[PDB]
C-alpha cells in the first residue's frame, strides 16, 4: 500500500474510556488497570468492555494511522460511528456502527456479522488502519509483514462522523496487560 502519506496524529479521549483504563499523559497509549481508576461516571464511557475512542472525528477524506499490539493476547481495533452505544452488551458489527478486526484465543477475525476468519501467516506487532470516507472503505494492514493486506470492508455505510476505536481486552489470564500504543508518523 501507499497510504502512509494520509497519516493523521490520533490521540485518545479520556472521557470515553472505560473507568479501569489508564491513558498516558501524551494520550498516545492505553492499558488495562488492575482496578477502577478513580474517575467519575458519564454517559460517554464504555461500561461493559475495556474500550476507548480517539478524540478525532472524520466526515471526509482519507486517513491512516498505526497501532502497536506487541505481546497482547486479545484486542479490537478499527473505527466506529460517533453515535455507537456506550452502555450494556453489544456485538462489534457494521449494523451497530463498528468496522473492526480483533485477536481472540490465537485467531484473528473481522467484525462482520457473523465474524470472518482472517488468514495471517506473520502475527502482527503493528496494525495499519486506512479509512476512505467517500469510497466507503476501511482497510487493515500487517506492518510486521511489509504492509500486507489483512482485510477490507467495502460498501461501508458510515452514516455519521467516524472515530478511531480501541479495545485493550480483559486480562483474566495475566498475559494481556500490555498497552495499545499509537505509533509515531
Ligand atoms: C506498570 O506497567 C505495567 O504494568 N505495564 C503492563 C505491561 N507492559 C508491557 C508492555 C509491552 C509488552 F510487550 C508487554 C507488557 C508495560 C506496562
Amino acid at each position: 500500500h501507499h497510504h502512509h502519506h494520509h497519516m493523521v496524529h490520533i490521540t485518545l479521549d479520556r472521557n470515553t474510556a472505560n473507568s479501569w483504563l489508564i491513558i498516558s499523559k501524551d494520550r498516545r497509549q492505553v492499558r488495562m488497570g488492575d482496578t477502577h481508576q478513580n474517575v467519575s461516571d458519564n454517559k460517554e464511557r464504555f461500561s461493559n468492555y475495556p474500550m476507548v475512542l480517539g478524540a478525532q472525528r472524520f466526515s471526509s477524506g482519507k486517513m491512516y494511522w498505526e497501532v502497536d499490539v506487541t505481546q497482547k493476547e486479545a484486542w479490537d481495533l478499527g473505527v466506529c460511528r460517533d453515535s455507537v452505544q456506550r452502555k450494556g452488551q453489544f456485538s462489534l458489527s457494521p449494523e451497530n456502527g463498528f468496522w473492526t478486526i480483533w485477536l481472540w484465543q490465537d485467531s484473528y477475525e473481522a467484525g462482520t456479522s457473523p465474524q470472518t476468519t482472517l488468514h495471517i501467516q506473520v502475527p502482527p506487532c503493528q496494525i495499519g488502519i486506512f479509512v476512505d470516507y467517500e469510497a466507503g472503505v476501511v482497510s487493515f494492514y500487517n506492518i510486521t509483514d511489509h504492509g500486507s493486506l489483512i482485510y477490507t470492508f467495502s460498501e461501508c455505510v458510515f452514516a455519521g462522523p467516524l472515530r478511531p476505536f480501541f479495545n485493550v481486552g480483559f486480562n483474566y489470564s495475566g498475559g494481556n496487560a500490555a498497552p495499545l500504543k499509537l505509533c509515531p508518523l
